[PDB]
């Protein structure tokens, strides 16, 4: 049935929803930022209404497909915790219960926001204890399951520990270094890394989230290229895909797109702090931790 999700998994959706909803630059944006961060869903607008239907799916509180609220996945939500929450089981009563009763007019970013918005303002507390919205309470978690991805540990250098463990560190240097040496460890390494960017998700490729970490080194451009070296790969596990980008003609800007990624991999408010690429600077960081795990 449905798993309740994890404080690295709701993390990366509150920051990847704002990703997609913060209005880029623009002199509106540190109110969004300073709003939502206080969870408070202000100002009621066009940004704030699609940001919170964002952040209802991402948590799958809202069902996309069926087009209905899942009350049934707040308890879910809640057991899976409920010795680190803080959460009272009648706090997580009346959430559930007013939740049970939301059918909103539509999908629509206005209409769930108009439906949601007092639950939310009387229960907010409830859900930042249940979808780990506090740092206290998420360190918490963090704390009880050290095998969970930290806030500021690379996805890859995570990878690399739990696969690799304390064998095998010349291959691991070989993968690293991006060289195809097809150990078990560096297909499963490579397995590792494409969950948690959700480059794989559900078994199957997201050739968009590929395509936007190209974007995001500034090489839009590339699009169809990358489309077309995934769309005809003649595998699925995620190494055969890493395989075909390796022995690509973009070969070369996918390693940039690949260490970027890692980067911001390492904290996952990289982009709605502010920062932008830099080429010069991710290479540094790559070279650094290239320079411990070889010689």
């Amino acid at each position: 049935r449905w798993t309740a999700l994890t404080p690295e998994e709701t993390l990366f959706i509150y920051t990847r929803c704002q990703e997609e909803h913060l209005p880029a630059d623009n002199n509106s944006r540190k109110t969004y930022i300073e709003n939502w961060h206080q969870w408070k869903l202000q100002p009621n607008d066009h940004v704030t209404q699609c940001y919170t239907k964002c952040v209802l799916e991402g948590l799958e509180l809202y069902d996309g497909k069926q087009k209905k609220f899942r009350p049934g996945r707040v308890s879910s939500q809640h057991v899976a915790y409920q010795f680190l929450n803080g959460a009272t089981a009648d706090e997580v009563a009346k959430y559930k219960g007013a939740i049970d009763a939301l059918e909103p007019a539509s999908d629509s970013c206005e209409d769930l926001y108009m439906a949601y918005f007092p639950v939310h303002e009387t229960f907010v507390n409830v859900t930042r204890k249940l979808y780990h919205g506090t740092v206290e309470g998420a360190a918490r978690v963090y704390n009880s399951d050290p095998n969970l991805k930290r806030k500021n540990e690379s996805l890859f250098t995570y990878c690399e520990k739990h696969v690799y463990g304390d064998q095998n560190r010349e291959d691991m240097c070989r993968g690293r270094r991006y060289e195809l040496t097809g150990s078990d460890e560096l297909r499963n390494m490579i397995e590792c890394v494409f969950r948690g960017l959700r480059y794989i998700k559900h078994g199957d490729i997201n050739i968009d989230e590929i395509v936007r970490d190209f974007d995001h080194i500034n090489r839009g451009d590339l699009e169809p290229r990358v489309r077309t070296i995934l769309s005809d790969c003649r595998g699925i596990q995620p190494y055969d895909y890493y395989s075909c980008l390796i022995n690509s003609d973009i070969r070369e800007e996918f390693k940039l797109a690949f260490d970027y990624r890692d980067v911001r991999s390492a904290d996952y408010a990289y982009i709605v702090k502010g920062n932008t690429y830099d080429a010069q600077k991710v290479i540094a960081e790559m070279n650094k931790v290239e320079k411990h795990v070889c010689g």
